[PDB]
C-alpha cells in the first residue's frame, strides 16, 4: 500500500464514500474511529475493537505522553505494538486535553507549559514536541497542534486563536517534514478553526490549503454551541476544504450528529462514550438510545437491540446486562461497549452502502424517523 | 450423559484423577473452578472462561439472591441461561457469606436471618431455602446448607456446629430429594466439619456417610489456620470420607496449596483471585508469583509467563500490561484474570496428566522446587 491515498468512489450531494489507503491497512469511509485512551479503548481487547468493523482507532496523546510515556513506548517497539492494534491509529495532538484535564497551564507563542493531572509533574507541548510525540507513539495519522477556542467566542479572540494556530499548522508540517521516517510513512492532517465565523474560517481554510496536509479537520465544534449552530458552520465550513482530501469532524458524536455531518461533507468521527451519572449504561438502538439501569428492563429477555448483529446481541438479554451495570461488573462495561462501538460501525456501513447506492438521503430521512419516534 | 457418576480412571498414593459425568459436561479431576460472583466471572465473558479450560464454574449464592433475586432468575430461565455458560455450576449454599459480608445476623436452629450489606433489606436462609434458592438458580452441584466454625474454636463449640452442621445436612438431604426436578438432574454435597479435632472430623464423616451424598467436601479450613495446619488436618480427615466419591476443598487456593492438596486425596477446588492492597497486580508464573505494578517490569517485554500457553501471554508484554494495572484501566483487570485462571487450569492439568502418568509424587517436587525458588 501507498503511504497515503484517498479515493472517491461514490458521492450524493455533498456525502462521499471511499477509501484511505495506508502502509497499514484500508480505511473505509465515511470512518468512526474508536478512543484509546491510555493505549487502550476501554473495556476491549483489539481483536473485538477489530471485530466490531473498526478499521482505525484513535490514541489520546496527552494521557500517553503522562503515562507510560512517549519516549517509553518508542522504547518499547512503539504504541501499535504495545498495545497489539497492528491497522492505522491516528493521533491527536495533545493540546486539547491540556486545556481540559492539567493545570497551571502557562499559554505562548511557543506552546503550552502545563502540570500533569495525575501527577506534579511539569511539562511542556509546542507543535515541534507534539509532533515529535506522535512520532515516537508510531502514529499513522498524525495531528497538526493548534489553539482550541472556546464558545463562545469573541470575534477578536476566534480571529487571534485562529491566526496562531495556522502558525502552528505551518510549524507543524515543517516539523513532521524534517522527519524522513515520519515524512515516509505517516500523514498529517491540518486543523480549521475560526469558531463560528464564516470569514475567519475561509481564512483559515485558505491557510491550510497552501501549507498543504493530507486531510483536513474541522477543529473548534462540539464546544457547546448545539446540533442547529454546528450543522450551520458545517454548511459553511466544509466546503472551504479542499474537495479531493479526507475532512474529519474531530469529537463528534451522536448518531444523529454524524448522519448530518456526512450530508455536509464529513468523512471521519470520533468520540468517546458517556459514562456520569449512569450514562455508562446507556445503550443505542435503531429506536433510539436507552439507558439499560432502567428499572424497566430487569426482565427484559431481548437484546440491546433487535437488529443489532453484534456478539452481545447474540448472546446475553437487556436484563442480564442491566444487572451487571447496576452491580458495577467488569463485563457490564465489556459488554456495553462492544454493542455500542459495534452500533457505531453498522451504522457507518449503512451510511457507506446508502451512498455508494445513491439513497442516502432516503437513509437519512428513515434513520431519524425511527431514531426520534 | 447420567444425572452423576464420578469415576477414577488413575491413583498414585492418595491422590486420584478422574471424570465426573454430569447433564451439562464432563468434569476432569482434580479440577479448579473458576468463580463467579453476581453472576460473573470477574471480567471475563463465559467463552473465554472456557477458553481457560475450566469445567465447571462455582455460583456465589449470598449475592445472587440479593441481586438479581433467585426467583427473578428463575423466571428468566435459571443461571446458565441468564449468564451463558451452559456447562456444569456449582453453587454454594450461601451461608459462609451471610456470615462475613451480612450484618444484624441472627443464627438458630431453624436458620439464619440477616440484613443485606448492600441494602436494608432483611432475608433468611435455612436448610430448606437454601435448597430452594440453588434450585432456582438452576445449579448442577448443589451444597448443602451448613454453620461454619470460626478459627480457632474450643472443643465444645467446634463440636456444637458440626452436630448442628449434620443436622443440617439431612435437613439439606430431604429439602433436595423432595423436589423431583432437582433429584433427577442436579447432585447434592454434603460437608464435613468438625475444625481441627479428629474425633469431629470423624464423626461428621460418618454422619454424612449415614446420609449419602454425592461428593463430599472438607469444610471449615483455610479459615487462619496456616498450611501445615490444613495439611495436617486434610492427613487424618480425607481418609474418613467415602473413597469412591469426590472430595472438594471449599475456597483452597494457591496453586501449591492445591498440590499437596491433591496429594492428599482432593479432587476440586475453588478460590476468588485477591484483589485488596494492589493484589489484583499478583500474576502466576511457574517461577512463583510477581506483582505486575513493581516498577521492575515498566520496560519488560516478556509475557507474564515463559512458558504459560494462554493468549494473553501469546500477544501482550508485562510491560503493556504493567501500565494497564497502574492506569487502573478495565483490560488491565481482563489480561491478568484470563491469565491467572490459564494458568490455575494448566496446573490442573499437568497435575492430571502426572497422576495418570505415575509421576505425579515427582511433579509436586518439581513444581515446589522451581516455585519457591
Ligand atoms: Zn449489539
Ligand atoms: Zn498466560
Amino acid at each position: 500500500r501507498p503511504r497515503f491515498s484517498f479515493s472517491i468512489a461514490a458521492r450524493e450531494g455533498k456525502a462521499r464514500t471511499g477509501t484511505i489507503e495506508m502502509k497499514r491497512g484500508v480505511i473505509r469511509t465515511p470512518a468512526f474511529m474508536p478512543v484509546g485512551t491510555a493505549a487502550t479503548v476501554k473495556a476491549l481487547k483489539p481483536e473485538t475493537v477489530r471485530a466490531t468493523g473498526a478499521d482505525i482507532i484513535l490514541g489520546n496523546t496527552y494521557h500517553l505522553m503522562l503515562r507510560p510515556g512517549a519516549e517509553r513506548i518508542a522504547k518499547l517497539g512503539g504504541l501499535h505494538s504495545f498495545m497489539g492494534w497492528d491497522r492505522p491509529i491516528l493521533t491527536d495532538s495533545g493540546g486539547y486535553q491540556v486545556m481540559s484535564l492539567s493545570s497551571l497551564t502557562k499559554q505562548s507563542e511557543e506552546g503550552v507549559t502545563f502540570k500533569s493531572h495525575l501527577d506534579g509533574s511539569r511539562h511542556m507541548l509546542s507543535p515541534e514536541r507534539s509532533i515529535e510525540i506522535q512520532h515516537l507513539l508510531g502514529s499513522d495519522i498524525v495531528m497538526a497542534f493548534d489553539e482550541c477556542t472556546p464558545y463562545p467566542a469573541t470575534p477578536s479572540r476566534a480571529a487571534s486563536s485562529m491566526e496562531r494556530s495556522m502558525r502552528w499548522a505551518k510549524r507543524s508540517r515543517d516539523a513532521f517534514d524534517s522527519r524522513k521516517e515520519q515524512a515516509e510513512n505517516a500523514a498529517l492532517f491540518g486543523i480549521q478553526q475560526g469558531s463560528v465565523f464564516e470569514n475567519l474560517r475561509q481564512q483559515s481554510a485558505d491557510a491550510l490549503a497552501e501549507i498543504g496536509f493530507d486531510g483536513y479537520a474541522v477543529g473548534g465544534l462540539a464546544v457547546g454551541e448545539g446540533q442547529d449552530e454546528m450543522f450551520r458552520v458545517l454548511d459553511f465550513s466544509v466546503p472551504m476544504l479542499p474537495d479531493d482530501k479526507p475532512h474529519y469532524l474531530m469529537g463528534v458524536g451522536k448518531p444523529d450528529d454524524i448522519v448530518g455531518a456526512v450530508e455536509r461533507g464529513i468523512d471521519m468521527f470520533d468520540c468517546v462514550l458517556p459514562t456520569r451519572s449512569g450514562r455508562n449504561g446507556q445503550a443505542f438502538t435503531w429506536d433510539g438510545p436507552i439507558n439499560i439501569r432502567n428499572a424497566r428492563f430487569s426482565e427484559d429477555l431481548k437484546p440491546l437491540d433487535s437488529e443489532c448483529h453484534c456478539a452481545v446481541c447474540q448472546k446475553w438479554s437487556r436484563a442480564y446486562i442491566h444487572h451487571l451495570i447496576r452491580a458495577g461488573q467488569i463485563l457490564g462495561a465489556m459488554l456495553m461497549t462492544e454493542h455500542n462501538i459495534a452500533f457505531y460501525q453498522q451504522l457507518m456501513q449503512k451510511i457507506r452502502d446508502s451512498i455508494s447506492e445513491g439513497r442516502f438521503s432516503q437513509f437519512a430521512q428513515d434513520f431519524r424517523a425511527r431514531y426520534f419516534a
